[PDB]
């Protein structure tokens, strides 16, 4: 499923994702843009052979499994494929182990790179939450 911006918003904040960890709402729905283009099957591959899945792109090098990342971590203790699905769910409380991990959401290549320190409250700008 591909969300809209203002869909999206109010199903992260459903999720308990509004200011989780300090990070407000913006901050989610960027990563997501950035990560993903808000499409929940998004995949890419790393270098190192891991794979990045759904709408926050997460590494099955730590966090899922894909049964093709040799020597990696399970630590949302999911099949990657879960990431995948049009219910945000699985990504929503994973990302939440994640962002709880000590680095925030650096993490998140694309929020440190194009989020962080920018105004993230215009990704929510107009939306009924
Ligand atoms: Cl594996
Ligand atoms: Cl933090």
């Amino acid at each position: 499923k591909v969300f809209g911006r203002c869909e999206l918003a109010a199903a992260m904040k459903r999720h308990g994702l509004d200011n989780y960890r300090g990070y407000s709402l913006g901050n989610w729905v960027c990563a997501a843009k950035f990560e993903s283009n808000f499409n929940t099957q998004a995949t890419n591959r790393n270098t190192d052979g891991s794979t990045d899945y759904g709408i926050l792109q997460i590494n099955s090098r730590w966090w899922c499994n894909d049964g093709r990342t040799p020597g990696s971590r399970n630590l949302c203790n999911i099949p990657c494929s879960a990431l995948l699905s049009s219910d945000i769910t699985a990504s929503v409380n994973c990302a939440k182990k994640i962002v709880s991990d000590g680095n925030g959401m650096n993490a998140w290549v694309a929020w440190r790179n194009r989020c962080k320190g920018t105004d993230v409250q215009a990704w929510i700008r107009g939306c009924r939450l």
